[PDB]
């Protein structure tokens, strides 16, 4: 009875940079042809949505942002075969439409549907849901979580187990996946390897447990707030330094400290200098660095380009190089068998009407995730 | 007998940047302990030795350049157990030392006895063998080549088949092996993919050799010398495209021809620019592009990490990631079971006294491979 229906609900829409979410009334079209309407249960904050905030990440505006959560389907438009209304499902801010050269090479899952790269902040038909205002309100991601209802295209939703809770496995939407993925996947970080990762937030310590299973030797946590250092231990971090500590730059010392550059590195904070530090660090000769954090819009980086050609690899990833559609459930079953733990990623719990708040404590320095429940 | 005594023999000395070589007499001290004297017989100009002449590279002058050559030892200091008396040898311009945490790692070959990154421009014990008008000259990545005898550490030189033809496998030394493996053994290039080879020079036509045995079904040549497609074509290249000829950037045309980029990229040239444009050029989320250009001393390239997070891998590498004293024999022996072809490579055979002629025909655009004669 709410189906085939614009549903009125919540959402934080944010109007302009460098604003406060403001929550309050939007309409909720309902789904066309291969779209799903989801009732939002819990969303995470990601650093990545603080971006837009902060203009670091550009898409259109006014937006609903929000891309990683769990919920459960209110409807389905014409043709949907893969949720039905009733499923839990995570929304996909990287899709899976299956059928593109990326979706079907075996390594790749940059999605060619993917708003990403020149975010139009619509749907696959360049229309958007959502109106607030009596304005027009764009998508993000194709996710747009920050919202009691969202609507997304079929390739941008996973059907996860119906036992699953919502208010952890929302992470397997980004922090989680991504972390953990980077490592195992992306690197393919080796047994008895040393391994250095940038940034201890949600995403860096995802870094470190994917690092941990693969079975890394050391394990080193770069932060410059040494605040996150005891939870980068506890996940397995061996050692944790921080660059402000030190006279030398700190690829020198952790050069110094891996007796002569490290196997893996990542980059998790999203700095042009780090992104250069973090590759800089791993071996000159058979290291791999990966690049996780997300850089400010449009710059570019400066490097040399010996440190390569002396025979390191350097690369990056979206959402830890897992097809997302084919990922998520499983992710979401070994969570469920106790495969690897969330728990250690949320500091904080809030209702979605503290977003705020929610983001404050991000920017504090103070949580890892906040989970907000609807 | 020469065993035991200075040797005075001609050698091409470099005694300063931006001048001819020139050609005399130098004296060549016997080997000490695990040193090994060749009497060399054929070496190849690489563009490498050029850099010495432009600046491009810097090393230590007065020098005897020349790293891509073939010899037979005349003797051997105290200790030396790997090659003998009147072996064919292959200097190694990358050492192998078998001790070294590079050496020890099944991937790398950029072993940390190496002259490459910081050189001194001496033998291992930090002394020269070489005097000229009763000066001291340089050394040259521990190889030295174009001199009638050079002095080697034993980490860098490798014996061969007895019957070798000198005059062609020289070019094991560097340019076919540089080429060949960076195809097969760093990219590694798969059955049926598409790959750009930017430069078609000797290294850039070793690389499409390398790719055509790999497997590739579409082989893209990048010169802005069109008299070099010819050559490509013969050796592997499906289409040939001149950057000058197009009103859109390259890699644009090539992401284009490629429908949606390549697999595999190779900047062959040795410019910042065409660094970067090799790295577009391959697809987003999963290509692969392999720096082989030696780029000029102390610059550093610009670039987006975009093109990273989205899924790139970015690599370089020294001598085609060859272990290569382990390699060096083995491509040898390949040679001459007919599992790949030189010839195409060599497009002049001069004496070693028209050292200047070879130079004056590479800048010119005029040859491949020029292969001295001793
Ligand atoms: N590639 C992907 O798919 C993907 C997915 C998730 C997040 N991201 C990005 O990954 C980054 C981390 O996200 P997150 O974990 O949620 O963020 P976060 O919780 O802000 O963590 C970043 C951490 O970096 C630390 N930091 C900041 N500056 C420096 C410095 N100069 N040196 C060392 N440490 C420093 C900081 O103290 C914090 O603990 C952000 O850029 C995100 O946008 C990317
Ligand atoms: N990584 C290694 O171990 C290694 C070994 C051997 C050589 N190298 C380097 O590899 C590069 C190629 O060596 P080579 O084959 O002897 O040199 P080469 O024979 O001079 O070939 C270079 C080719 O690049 C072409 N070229 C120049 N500018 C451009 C441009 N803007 N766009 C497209 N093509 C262009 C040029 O026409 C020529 O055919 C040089 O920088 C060498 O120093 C590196
Ligand atoms: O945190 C995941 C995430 C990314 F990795 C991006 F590259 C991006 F542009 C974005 F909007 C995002 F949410
Ligand atoms: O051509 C091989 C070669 C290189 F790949 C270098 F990086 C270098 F510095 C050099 F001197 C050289 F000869
Ligand atoms: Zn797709
Ligand atoms: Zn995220
Ligand atoms: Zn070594
Ligand atoms: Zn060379």
């Amino acid at each position: 009875s709410t189906a085939g229906k614009v549903i009125k609900c919540k959402a934080a829409v944010l109007w302009e940079e460098k604003k406060p979410f403001s929550i309050e009334e939007v309409e909720v079209a309902p789904p066309k042809a291969h779209e799903v309407r989801i009732k939002m249960v819990a969303t995470g904050i990601c650093r990545s949505d603080d971006h837009v905030v902060s203009g670091t990440l550009v898409t259109p505006l006014p937006v609903i942002a929000g891309h990683e959560a769990a919920g459960i389907v209110e409807s389905i438009g014409e043709g949907v075969t893969t949720v039905r209304p009733g499923d839990k499902v995570i929304p996909l801010f990287t899709p899976q439409c299956g059928k593109c050269r990326v979706c079907k090479h075996p390594e790749g899952n940059f999605c060619l549907k993917n708003d990403l790269s020149m975010p139009r902040g619509t749907m696959q038909d360049g229309t958007s849901r959502f109106t607030c205002r009596g304005k027009p309100i764009h998508h993000f991601l194709g996710t747009s979580t920050f919202s009691q209802y969202t609507v997304v295209d079929e390739i941008s939703v996973a059907k996860i187990d119906a036992a699953s809770p919502l208010e952890k496995v929302c992470l397997i939407g980004c922090g989680f996946s991504t972390g953990y993925g980077s490592a195992v996947k992306v690197a393919k970080v080796t047994q008895g390897s040393t391994c250095a990762v940038f940034g201890l937030g949600g995403v860096g310590l995802s870094v470190i447990m994917g690092c941990k299973a693969a079975g890394a030797a050391r394990i080193f946590g770069v932060d410059i707030n040494k605040d996150k250092f005891a939870k980068a231990k506890e996940v397995g971090a061996t050692e944790c330094v921080n660059p402000q500590d030190y006279k030398k730059p700190i690829q020198e010392v952790l050069t110094e400290m891996s007796n002569g550059g490290v196997d893996f590195s990542f980059e998790v904070i999203g700095r042009l200098d780090t992104m250069v530090t973090a590759l800089s660090c791993c071996q000159e000769a058979y290291g791999v660095s990966v690049i996780v954090g997300v850089p400010p819009d449009s710059q570019n980086l400066s490097m040399n380009p010996m440190l390569l050609l002396s025979g390191r690899t350097w690369k990056g990833a979206i959402f830890g190089g897992f097809k997302s559609k084919d990922s998520v459930p499983k992710l979401v079953a070994d969570f469920m068998a106790k495969k690897f733990a969330l728990d250690p990623l949320i500091t904080h719990v809030l209702p979605f009407e503290k977003i705020n708040e929610g983001f404050d404590l991000l920017r504090s320095g103070e949580s890892i995730r906040t989970i907000l429940t609807f």
